[PDB]
């Protein structure tokens, strides 16, 4: 009974939370996935979403200034991490020296105009002093899921991906990765919000309470997010 717009980094997490949420509360979570920025437009245009799980905090804040949000509704549900990643175990070294030494032609990022995880990537390359040399090599996905898939499918040698896409059981579980240290970019604070069409909706209220709950908190951290 709850239409949720879900930033692509949070695709697998919400599919998992949706299964326990349905069983526990009886309300069905119907999720659309995509870039935070694309949902900003859809919401502005009348999309039926009732809850919005952003990959940032500024987009929910922007929507509230423009009257699309229930005041009092904004909270942080997860804090993400950026990783440089390749499915090839020898390719991305433990310190990220490939960004400086590598011979790759394609570096995958999510569209930084719509994807907070892409913005974190361009902040990190900028603070590394590598924006001018890596810029020509960039290939932009429409969201962090597409950016990841470019690397997984071999359309780019490596990419800046969401930790949630490669992390299981407290560990990067596949390929080779460098965890981007936070000082290189703004913390990836991911905020949730009840939208106008979710005001006074029982499933919407149940969901945000659930996201703050014990079963949701354990799943969220199992994908590498901090709370
Ligand atoms: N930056
Ligand atoms: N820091």
């Amino acid at each position: 009974e709850v239409q949720v717009a879900v930033a692509a980094n949070f695709t697998a997490p919400i599919q998992a939370i949706a299964k326990e949420f349905e069983k526990d509360t009886g309300h069905r979570l119907v999720a659309a996935y995509g870039a935070t920025g694309q949902f900003y437009t859809q919401i502005k245009n009348g999309a039926p979403f009732q809850v919005f799980l952003s990959a940032d905090d500024s987009t929910p804040a922007k929507l509230e200034q423009e009257g699309e949000v229930v005041p009092g509704s904004r909270f942080t549900y997860a804090i993400g991490t950026l990783a440089l990643w390749s499915p090839k175990a020898g390719y991305v070294d433990a310190e990220g020296e490939v960004l400086k030494s590598g011979s790759f032609r394609h570096l995958s990022i999510a569209n930084p105009k719509t994807a907070p995880y892409g913005l974190a990537a361009t902040q990190a390359m900028d603070k590394l002093g590598l924006a001018a040399t890596l810029g020509p090599k960039l290939v932009e996905g429409q969201n962090i899921s597409q950016a990841y898939q470019f690397v997984s499918s071999g359309n780019a040698e490596l990419g800046f991906v969401a930790l949630s896409q490669i992390y299981k059981d407290g560990k990067v579980a596949t390929g080779s990765a460098w965890i981007v240290p936070t000082e290189l970019h703004d913390p990836i604070r991911q905020d949730a919000v009840i939208l106008n069409k979710g005001k006074d909706n029982a499933a919407a209220k149940a969901l945000v309470d659930y996201l703050k709950g014990a079963k949701a908190a354990a799943l969220i951290k199992s994908y590498g997010y901090e709370l």
